[PDB]
Parts: C-alpha cells; sequence; structure tokens
C-alpha cells in the first residue's frame, strides 16, 4: 500500500502517467477506439491481446510487466440513465478489485463514460463519485487524469473538500 493513500488529479495524457498501472476507458471489443483508449493503444498496444470484456467489467492485460486494466464503462447513448448508472458503478468496483489483486501502490485512472460514452451529458460528478465509492477502501495512490482545464479544477475541488 501507499504510506498515506491519496487522490490527485493531473491534466495531461494518461499515456505519460507516473503510476504503477493504468486504467483504460476501454470498449467491450478490445478495439483501439478513441480518446483515452486510443492513447492507451498507442502506448501499450500489446495490452489489447484478448482485452475484450463486457460492459461493467475490468480485464487486466500486461504490457511487459506494466498492467493495463481495461475498464468498460457503459455508453449512455445505449443504456437508460438507471442501467448505465449501475454499470458505471460496477466497472469502477471491478477496477478496485484489480488494483487490489495486482498489489500496486499507485494507479492512473480516467473518468469512465465522460467522453464519447457520456451520451452528450456532463458526467464528471457521477463518474468521479463512483470512482471514489470503489477506490476509497483501496490503499493505492490514485491519480486521476483529465484533459479539460475546468474539469481539472472541479476534480481538484472535489478531492480537497473530503480531506
Ligand atoms: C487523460 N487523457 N489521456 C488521453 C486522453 C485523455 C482524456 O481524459 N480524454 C477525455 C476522456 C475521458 C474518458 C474517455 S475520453
Ligand atoms: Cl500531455
Ligand atoms: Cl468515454
Ligand atoms: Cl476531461
Amino acid at each position: 500500500g501507499a504510506m498515506a493513500p491519496s487522490y490527485r488529479v493531473k491534466r495531461m495524457d494518461i499515456a505519460k502517467n507516473d503510476e504503477e498501472c493504468v486504467v483504460n476507458a476501454a470498449n467491450p471489443r478490445g478495439l483501439p477506439g478513441d480518446g483515452v483508449c486510443k492513447a492507451v493503444y498507442k502506448k501499450w498496444p500489446e495490452s489489447f491481446k484478448n482485452s475484450a470484456t463486457p460492459v461493467g467489467t475490468a480485464k487486466t492485460v500486461m504490457c511487459g510487466t506494466y498492467p493495463v486494466i481495461h475498464a468498460v464503462g457503459p455508453n449512455f447513448s445505449n443504456y437508460t440513465e438507471s442501467e448505465g448508472d449501475r454499470e458505471l458503478a460496477a466497472a469502477y468496483r471491478e477496477v478496485a478489485k484489480e488494483v487490489t489483486r495486482l498489489g500496486v501502490n499507485s494507479v492512473a485512472i480516467p473518468l469512465l463514460s465522460t467522453g464519447v460514452y457520456s451520451g452528450g451529458k456532463d458526467r464528471l460528478t457521477q463518474s468521479l463519485n463512483h470512482l471514489f465509492t470503489a477506490m476509497d477502501s483501496t490503499d493505492a495512490d490514485v491519480v486521476i487524469y483529465c484533459r479539460d482545464k475546468e474539469w481539472e479544477k472541479k476534480i481538484s475541488e472535489a478531492i480537497q473538500m473530503r480531506t
């Protein structure tokens, strides 16, 4: 575990993370995809060998010894708000199980279902709160990666509020 488990947020490409493993915002088919997924495909393409997994699940594949946790959030274009909310919560719970299983002291994690799977809605708070619900019982340092300057501020505020 980390000596004093923390949450942090950085506004930069998660392919440049300084953590012991990464969470991919994957598609269910293990395709290269777009946004975070495409960045992860560029950096760790070996990790997409048999990475396909259903919605609401996480599947870890090594790139060398570097774990890539493929976490499949729901596409809110296809799910009802209710069912999507349940699958988004479930994907983060599976991430917390994988992070624990791997024994890492740190993890880089994007906000699932906030990009092209958001169904055109701002889901920062929904996705971040499900992240916290899952990760709070883990002792890994969690570093959340985002690209939007306003999101960085809001994620940072949400973290510092609970400290
Ligand atoms: C941190 N990062 N590295 C590369 C691209 C991004 C990013 O956060 N993009 C927006 C998305 C959030 C979830 C799916 S796409
Ligand atoms: Cl960058
Ligand atoms: Cl997304
Ligand atoms: Cl963002």
